[PDB]
């Protein structure tokens, strides 16, 4: 009977806005969801795994010595120093507890991919903040500090065989930028982000998340960019991309580890996303990825901000990794016209790649 893990530590609430205490990147995300996971009765059902704090060498898997003694130094400084740092990146805020947030957040969801790796569960779901994608090698951005997903990835292999092939799907509405740039050179790891584009109109606003940027060197097909350039986009959609993009190319990865970069920021009601993915299309896509990884599947929170939204849709998601049965979903509604041409240039950008492609 397989084994859900779950980690969550309240710790990570006191990373918080000084200047705007009502910013969206909130502390309570992390609060509601779990107190749905609770009313639900599906934490009951989960192995508790522990946070942990990652170490400055976990780091160092993914970022420069230059970056982690920056954000570092912040544990320690004045709050008008806190406001002067922050502002030196693209959209950050920082107080002196955001460094080790920031560590737990990488701790926690490196604990879940060791337990999953080492068999003591199935799958696992990680409700953790600060968030990480957006986050470089060198560089803080866009309410993340370090990158935990790559850094699992990495930790991953640390823990296993360098060459141990991890899948990363990146659902959040926006670009993985930093994602993709740690990895855009390396086929051991697949990136696979579907995001709001508008030409980059949206944030992180720019043309690295456009569907020709495939990878590079070896890396090359190795980096799927589903770029949206509507709006309203939701269940449709994300399904059809699924079906004909995200599982034929994780098919033929064949990816050993499955990481999902789960914002739910793509969800009703946030208005930093503006589409509206429900929770059962949620389910559908957890559901999907089981399929891959003989289940090795990691569940990362990264953004959303409607804070039901975004405790229903987890939930949902956890729910799929316990087993239980995906709920009815619509598959019947036309998509959007943009999103067909969407999936189309995916596809042509990505046929020399992938043989299964069609
Ligand atoms: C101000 C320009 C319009 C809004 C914007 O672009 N913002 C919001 C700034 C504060 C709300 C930066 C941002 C947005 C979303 C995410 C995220 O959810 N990533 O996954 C990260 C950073
Ligand atoms: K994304
Ligand atoms: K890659
Ligand atoms: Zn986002």
């Amino acid at each position: 009977s397989p084994i859900t893990g779950l980690v969550y530590d309240q710790r990570m609430m006191l990373h918080h806005n000084m200047w705007d205490s009502h910013h969206p990147e909130l502390p309570q995300r992390i609060s509601r969801i779990f107190s749905r996971h609770e009313e639900l009765r599906l934490l009951s059902r989960c192995h508790r795994i522990p946070a942990r704090l990652a170490t400055e060498e976990e780091l160092a898997l993914c970022h420069s010595s230059k970056h982690i003694s920056i954000i570092k130094s912040s544990e320690h400084m004045k709050p008008r120093d806190l406001n002067r740092l922050g502002d030196e990146y693209n959209s950050i805020f920082i107080s002196n507890e955001s460094y080790t947030c920031a560590l737990l957040a990488a701790g926690s969801c490196f604990n879940s991919a060791q337990a999953i790796l080492t068999g003591q569960v199935r799958n696992a779901v990680a409700i953790v903040r600060p968030p990480g994608h957006h986050a470089e090698k060198d560089t803080a951005c866009g309410f993340c500090f370090f990158n935990t997903a790559a850094l699992t990835a990495r930790y991953a292999q640390s823990i296993t065989r360098e060459s141990l092939r991890v899948l990363i799907v990146d659902w959040d509405v926006h670009h993985g930028n930093g994602t993709q740039h740690i990895f855009e050179e390396d086929d051991s790891v697949l990136y696979i982000s579907l995001h709001r584009y508008e030409d980059g109109a949206f944030f992180p606003n720019s043309e690295d998340a456009n569907y020709d940027k495939v990878g590079l060197g070896k890396g090359r097909g190795y980096n799927v960019n589903i770029p949206w350039n509507g709006g309203k986009m939701g269940d449709p959609e994300y399904m059809a991309a699924f079906h004909h993009l995200v599982m034929p190319i994780a098919r033929e990865f064949a990816p050993e580890l499955v990481l999902v970069s789960a914002g739910f920021d793509a969800a009703r009601g946030d208005p930093l996303g503006g589409f509206q993915v429900t929770p059962e299309g949620y389910a559908h896509l957890t559901h999907q990825l089981m399929s891959l990884a003989a289940g090795r599947v990691l569940i990362i929170l990264e953004g959303g901000y409607n804070l039901t939204s975004i405790s229903e849709s987890m939930s949902m998601c956890t729910s799929m990794l316990l087993g239980d049965s995906p709920p009815s979903l619509d598959h019947l509604t036309p998509l959007k016209t943009s999103a067909t041409v969407s999936i189309n240039n995916v596809l042509r950008a990505h046929a020399p790649f992938w043989s299964s492609l069609r």
